[PDB]
């Protein structure tokens, strides 16, 4: 049983700790918290989670420079169980930088941008995308897409891998979804990323609980599963059956959420391979992962019993 | 004639100019020039000064690491001027990240305290520091200890200079200048480090100008020269032949602040070398680069040009 994730704009991140932070002031960092970088984007981050549950993946995606051999030699090191199957181009792979308040409950980050990149490097991915389709069960297309980049690849990532029978997962931002919705093949997983969303999508603008059901509908229509989320520590999941709504029974901390959205998906992958295509028990576990990740401050992949304590954390609700 | 900058916590620092930069946001830096990578740490940015100005150093100290590498491989690039000389050690050096908001004069510091240097590298580096001496006419000590090495450390270095006759700068924190002050030798240059500082010092409790003044005094006493900071935009220099005061005419921008006190260090020492051991003016001409360097929101070290056009914007008064 084999996963593929792609990360077409990967980052280094930075995760710095610094309680009551503010504005206009020097930091000393204590002695024993070093200069670190760890892999990151969300397809890499969901390769990650899943060798945390013994599952294998090949990643995939753009790479460059000194960063990218960082990044690459950092990920081989994480588990056997990840192969690197990534994409050299010119310029260096972006670093990000996440200062972590864990008392104020605040995250400020710092976003720089990833690299250039061309049509021959789209093209060679294309060509070896296609090649590793035949050995995967599934596909992971998540996150933002690099400077250079046509933004309707996606539609023919989730294309090719339709059409070649292979199960797809989407996380992505509006603008991005709106583009693979448009094509003749569709994710059989969607899960928007709203975060920071001020945009109106698939002409629904979100302000009540019925617009979020509604705009979770819409995606049910062409993708098999959506789940969507709801006021922070929400989801409602529509599947061709019905909606539902998986609630947090507790506040969750803001300040320990770096990469939960990806043990979100890391889950639900997990759940497909060892037990099928059981949509609700699929958003469930993903759920009781993302809420894991949330009991630490640091990016966190969950393992399998720090995710099944977390089923008695959450209620599900039915709406329709 | 030729200096010696040790360094024995370098960093590589990353500065980011963000406007209205508040806490619990996401920043996405697009414009690549809203960002800056440099190599850091007192004594290898007084090399960066003085290769600018035409005057040739050794840099030494310890590098590790990633890290270590882009530090050397920049610092080399800068200039032909820069020997590096530093032992490599296992761990990493560290990125500092300094974040500069221009429109409200903010900087947001974080700094990172460096790889830990074992018993065996610090023998090693002070194997290489005793044989470059003989090669040199200065030597300039500066900034921070990385975790792991003894603070009698500083006291060792001074000392193996000064007995063989080479001509010591210092500008370090109050407790590692004290542990300097203990031992037989002494600094011929010291402008101690007050940033952030709430310790007495030589039995000075920084309150009062007569106190700063008393501080100059005592440390005059052993050294040929002080340089003392008082309220950001001036210095006292005491010598054995009294006290002066000189002050900035205007007021500076503190949001420019990065790496101006290395700037006037450097300008000392090239006033040294080229003018000889007239303190006051060296001083003077020290103070001059310093007004340089915040000229600009980046870490700039200036020409000769940029430093004589600050002989208009400062004065000097006589207090004892
Ligand atoms: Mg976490
Ligand atoms: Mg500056």
């Amino acid at each position: 049983h084999m996963v593929l994730t792609v990360t077409l704009n990967p980052a280094l991140d930075r995760e710095i700790f610094i309680e009551d932070f503010q504005v206009n002031r020097l930091y000393r960092i204590n002695d024993l918290s070093k200069t670190q970088m760890s892999p990151g984007g969300k397809g890499i981050n969901v390769s990650i989670a899943l060798s945390k549950l013994g599952v294998p993946s090949v990643a995939t995606g753009f790479v460059g420079g000194y960063m990218g051999k960082i990044l690459v030699e950092e990920l081989r090191k994480i588990s056997k169980l990840i192969t690197t199957n990534f994409v050299y181009v010119e310029g260096e792979t972006r670093e990000n930088i996440e200062i972590i308040d864990e008392k104020n409950k605040t995250i400020t980050a710092i976003n720089f941008p990833g690299p250039d990149v061309t049509d021959m490097d789209v093209n060679h991915f294309l060509r070896r995308y296609k090649m590793t389709l035949s050995k995967v069960d599934c596909v992971v297309i998540s996150g933002s897409i690099p400077p250079g980049v046509n933004e309707g690849i996606c539609n023919e990532l989730v294309r090719l891998a339709r059409e070649r029978g292979v199960f797809v997962f989407v996380e992505q931002t509006p603008r991005l979804l709106e583009r693979i919705y448009e094509g003749p093949e569709f994710p059989n997983v969607v899960k928007p990323d709203l975060r920071g969303n001020h945009a109106s999508f698939l002409g629904v603008d979100l302000k009540t609980f019925d617009d979020y059901v509604k705009l979770a509908e819409k995606l049910a229509e062409k993708s098999q599963v959506s789940v969507v989320s709801y006021e922070v520590k929400n989801d409602i999941v529509a599947t061709r059956e019905g909606v539902w709504l998986i609630r947090s029974k507790e506040e969750i901390d803001t300040s320990h959420l770096l990469g939960a959205g990806d043990a979100y998906v890391a889950g639900m992958v997990y759940y497909f391979i060892k037990h099928g295509a059981n949509f609700l028990e699929m958003a469930k576990f993903g759920f009781a992962s993302a809420l894991a990740a949330t009991r630490r401050k640091e990016k966190y992949m969950p393992d399998l019993e720090a995710i099944k304590k977390e089923y008695d954390h959450f209620t599900v609700e039915r709406v329709k």
